[PDB]
Parts: structure tokens; sequence; C-alpha cells
């Protein structure tokens, strides 16, 4: 679906359970949940219609 938003910002330290973007699927919103917790460069420009797996992000493994 669209990036609607960016909910962290570039380079930004995130947690366990932490929303990241939000998005439109099937017509409703999404928490992104991070899985991982480092810093986020901001990858995606918003607005785009992405993929199961697309980079939206790339940290570190803290």
């Amino acid at each position: 679906g669209k990036l609607i938003q960016y909910i962290v910002e570039d380079g930004g330290h995130v947690f366990a359970g932490q929303c990241y973007a939000e998005i439109e699927v099937m017509k409703m919103v999404m928490t992104l949940t991070a899985v991982e917790s480092g810093c986020i460069h901001y990858v995606k420009r918003p607005g785009a219609a992405l993929d199961p797996g697309c980079v939206l992000a790339k940290m570190q493994l803290d």
C-alpha cells in the first residue's frame, strides 16, 4: 500500500513495539511495528505504493 507519513524521523533510534510508519491497506490504518531497535535511516520518501519487504528503513542491530 501507500506510505501516508512516517511517525519517526530519519536517523532516529527506536524501541520494541514502537510504530515507525503508517500506511493504508485494505482501506485502514496500520501500525508499522518496528522489530529491532536502532537508528532508522529514512529510506522511503512519502507517498509510494509499498511491498511486503520493502526498504522503508535500515538501522543496525544495536
